[PDB]
């Protein structure tokens, strides 16, 4: 760990914070929510000693990437923006990509706006965003869940935040990380609870030391959650800017891995898109999909010997 | 449908009912239980018209074909004798194959032995069966579901035929063709019961219409249940006789489908085999794995149009 | 659940519900307090499903089953000699033995006064209470935790039911079920108040249904609390009239799983007992302790399949 190279550069009009270990090919590592480069910690090191350059950034609005302040600053253009100039500072043509959660609704606009610059993509948690040309993304997930459904009560400015801030922040990190609880995450009303998880566990899961737990807190107490949240309060804003690629497909090779437990998984009709036939047409090279018996949504996490192998079985074949 | 071809051949030392239409290269049809040539009656008339040469036989111990009187005469290397001896008299090197249920693992033999005579294999229901060197295919069954479990209620020999006998053979036809009840399928102790399918309609699903399932009833009044039953019986022995391909790959191009509510699918750690690595490990060239929404276990017949598009867009590619 | 056969039996001069269920090796199962056969109900569908017998009464004075009007009639004696003309009934020889809380103590009576009879022994949550000659079992319990220790508490009778009567049967059961507070069980000094849970949920945890907890409300309100409250009542008596076995050891084979939140592992000093040699040397065919995470007292309900699965592994070598 200590190996780990760290650096800030600037990229895109704002300052970013890039964790990178080894030499060779680049692999590009993006986090989700509400997470930090710091989540692939075991795939920088087991890919950087495999002949690869391991390249982890915290995205925009978090950890010590800069947070820029308005709401507006955090669609999926402003985000891809930044990777494509960090690419170029690396110096490279193409990199293979791997991501997860938002890290990986990042990752799919990366591969929709620039294909050419991805080789190869392990795609974690979360499948490509189907742009159906009838209906915004947040309303069709307000119709299928209602209000109280997360992503809807991350909409509204500052009062996810204060919920947020009533629990604590460390409440809130433990609460997310350690939930294996299937489904959409549905919140109590007016208030946190209980979020994501109503059977928080009394000890940490091997996976997750609490050393590990104090890396996300201190950092998170830091920046707070606005930068994070901001995301979601554009997933609207995303689905109107992406008109022009409505109805294409992408063409990157792709291995999409998730855990059975998964709350992405197991809601939104996500498995009839996986195993349907729709993710597959949407993305014709698409090589294999895999479900991980017993691992939940931080699958990179706690799946992390299993995950550095899939990645690296996976980007040699290129 | 009274433009499809019917004559009997002799193959492997049996007479063959082959059913067959159009001119072109050979999709050879394989069928399951409890079924016939006719369950392909769809795919033969969709694919005839689309410049191929469709071939649906009745298998040893089916239909207008030839039903041997002993049980050690159906083992899995007595099926692909006759199906190897077929595409003989077909004048081809290779088929492409379409199969369904124990055609799907006759289907799986035929790739094992002969992957030379099989451009590319779209199998239906029913995934590779791997082989594991320290049980048997039958004794894993028993010791997960217990002897009431259907497929060890079919070993002994004269029981399942008695069983079938008094609840009569157009019920046991209708029982197991219109069930949509998932998971394994246990009878009730000393009958046959209800189970398959403890909802029986009784009004015919659209898929099947009462003069499909007349047509069923017909064949099987004539032929009993023996012929088909006798293939469960030879599973221990199959797993007995194919140690020499134990650890084995199959590098056939394979598109696997099956409806979301195949007793198959949803039994037997099935969905950890064909989503978690297991299946794509065993079967290299395994392109795609396609879950039919609200489809059961025979969805060529209940997904008809679905299945003849899957079938044409994959064999087109070679 | 109605597959699940419920007779009535005479045995040692009472009138005992049994619950049954499949076919095989008997596997008898014994309730703790203030539980039912109930609690056992996926226990007995997943081991009938395996070709085991499973078999789950009602205890003396508990839901269905005769409840005796005098507190002398609740000695350990009592009730291991209800299960033997039970056994006998049963018609084996040997039984093997799962069983939890107060069942427990009854089970390691049984082994102690008939190790012929038990195969082997699945024990939840209580170890076998060491005879300490120098000082009766309450009184030690008394020394330790003082008069409003709950087993101190339950001692004088018609207390209890009071303090029950008052705050009512469906309280007392959702207040016990749901604890997971660790430690001794103190309660506030004239009363029941929150005795077991000063922090209960507002909703049932996932293993609770409310049918479930509306079943045990329902033969609760039938019965009340007597009868399983004199099986406390007769502790220091146990202690005396086992007099005989000081000193003893126990050869039946023993696996021993608890829930790491368990009031029992968490009090009266238990984890230096079962891990420090203490239990071993009192129970010198005990196989492993298991010691389940995140899980409290309830572990036959809370982790319901994981211990089917541990009952299963562990009766299989037997």
């Amino acid at each position: 760990m200590e190996e780990i190279e760290h650096r800030t550069v600037e990229v895109n009009g704002i300052k970013m914070h890039v964790a990178e270990k080894g030499e060779g090919p680049v692999v590009l590592f993006l986090h989700g929510f509400p997470e930090l480069w710091y989540s692939w910690r075991h795939q920088i090191l087991a890919l950087s000693s495999r002949g690869y350059r391991a390249v982890a950034p915290d995205l925009r609005g978090y950890g010590d990437t800069e947070a820029p302040v308005s709401i507006s600053s955090y669609t999926g253009f402003h985000i891809v923006g930044d990777l494509i100039a960090l690419i170029d500072l690396l110096g490279v043509d193409q990199v293979f990509l791997v991501a997860h959660d938002w890290g990986a609704i990042i990752g799919w606009y990366l591969c929709t706006f620039h294909p050419d610059r991805v080789k190869a993509y392990v795609c974690l948690s979360v499948p490509l965003l189907h742009r159906d040309p009838n209906i915004r993304t947040v309303d069709a997930m307000r119709a299928m869940y209602g209000d109280d459904y997360y992503i809807c009560r991350f909409q509204k400015p500052g009062e996810m935040e204060a919920q947020m801030a009533e629990v604590g922040t460390e409440y809130v990190l433990k609460n997310i990380l350690t939930t294996r609880k299937p489904g959409p995450p549905i919140f109590p009303k007016g208030e946190y609870g209980t979020g994501f998880n109503p059977d928080m566990p009394n000890s940490l899961p091997s996976w997750l030391t609490q050393d590990d737990l104090a890396y996300y807190v201190s950092k998170y107490e830091k920046t707070g959650f606005t930068g994070p949240l901001n995301y979601y309060r554009n997933m609207n804003l995303n689905w109107e800017l992406t008109a022009p690629w409505s109805g294409g497909k992408i063409q990157v090779p792709v291995k999409f891995i998730t855990g059975e437990l998964d709350m992405v998984y197991t809601s939104l009709n996500m498995k009839e898109y996986i195993h349907g036939g729709g993710f597959k047409q949407d993305v014709p090279n698409l090589e294999e999909v895999i479900v991980q018996k017993n691992v939940a949504h931080f699958n990179n996490q706690e799946a992390a010997e299993e995950i550095n192998n899939h990645i690296y079985d996976f980007i040699k074949k290129f």
